[PDB]
């Protein structure tokens, strides 16, 4: 809509207050018109009809639990635009500060979020498996990154290139937690996943095998399942991650640590510049190596990690 940029407040799915960027214009609405051609936030209504109305509010105050869903989705987006930004210089998920779009209230107890090619779609879960999953800033990065990957790499959904696209937006749904610094971790959905327990995540990056996801290469799964295990065979890289990341040792290979940033710029520059749409696991180790060595110079400790990291989950 054409209209008057201002600031309103409310409740996130956590009970957390923020402010968000919104337009008025007789309503107010989650248009922010600060980052790119705007970040845009859609009420689907219980349906699965896309993207639904532009989110619309009469006092520019956002704390019924009707809300919550819609705040989280508008604000994570924005810090996840803030991170490409201003991290890897990156505007907006093409690289043109395309308009990012998000719909919530998608269907009824849809315990999913997804990128459908064109725009975000989180459920609001059936209370029980998930709550509202824009409620976790990994979860909103995770799947931003998906569109990040589509206007790049082009990973195809499928098998090892599957896995990668699935690792990537794990790693960056991290990096961006991290970024934002609430209380950050290397578990990807804690804050949604199981609202009667605590201490579970969806999926590990710091020990893959705690959910049932393969740390190992010599433990792919090979099967149809999951487009080839998209979200299983994802562990191998994301353990590979948090081991060039954080350090530690692995079946007994030991892997010094390097950091977030370096991580970050390492698998960015791999992912924009190196990966293409069938890469497989090999050629990711190859794109990864060549991108630190681009970077830190072929004989750095930063190029070392990434090579005992991709032999310590058995990718030659
Ligand atoms: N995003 C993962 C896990 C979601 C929870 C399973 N309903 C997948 O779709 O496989
Ligand atoms: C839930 C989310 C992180 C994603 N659609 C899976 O994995
Ligand atoms: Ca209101
Ligand atoms: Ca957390
Ligand atoms: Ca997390
Ligand atoms: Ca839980
Ligand atoms: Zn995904």
């Amino acid at each position: 809509i054409t209209g008057t940029s201002t600031v309103g407040v409310g409740r996130g799915v956590l009970g957390d207050q923020k402010n968000i960027n919104t337009t008025y214009s007789t309503y107010y609405y989650l248009q922010d018109n600060t980052r790119g051609n705007g970040i845009f936030t859609y009420d689907a209504k219980y349906r699965t009809t896309l993207p639904g109305s532009l989110w619309a509010d009469a006092d520019n105050q956002f704390f019924a639990s009707y809300d919550a869903p819609a705040v989280d989705a508008h604000y994570y987006a924005g810090v996840t635009y803030d991170y490409y930004k201003n991290v890897h210089n990156r505007l907006s998920y093409d690289g043109n500060n395309a308009a990012i779009r998000s719909s919530v209230h998608y269907s009824q107890g849809y315990n999913n979020a997804f990128w459908n090619g064109s725009q975000m779609v989180y459920g609001d879960g059936d209370g029980q498996t998930f709550i509202p999953l824009s409620g976790g800033i990994d979860v909103v990065a995770h799947e931003l990154t998906h569109a990040v990957t589509d206007y790049t790499a082009g990973l195809i959904y499928q098998n090892e290139s599957g896995a990668i696209n699935e690792a990537i937006s794990d790693i960056f749904g991290t990096l961006v937690e991290f970024y934002a610094n609430k209380n950050p971790d290397w578990e990807i959905g804690e804050d949604v996943y199981t609202p009667g327990i605590s201490g579970d995540s969806l999926r590990s990056m710091s020990d893959p095998a705690k959910y049932g996801d393969p740390d190992h290469y010599s433990k792919r799964y090979t099967g149809t399942q999951d487009n080839g295990g998209v979200h299983i065979n994802s562990g191998i890289i994301n353990k590979a991650a948090y081991l060039i990341s954080q350090g530690g040792t692995h079946y007994g290979v030991s892997v010094v640590g390097i950091g977030r940033d370096k991580l970050g710029k390492i698998f960015y520059r791999a992912l924009t510049q190196y990966l293409t749409p069938t890469s497989n696991f090999s050629q990711l180790r190859a794109a990864a190596v060549q991108s630190a060595t681009d970077l830190y110079g072929s004989t750095s400790q930063e190029v070392a990690s990434v090579k005992q990291a991709f032999d310590a989950v058995g990718v030659k």
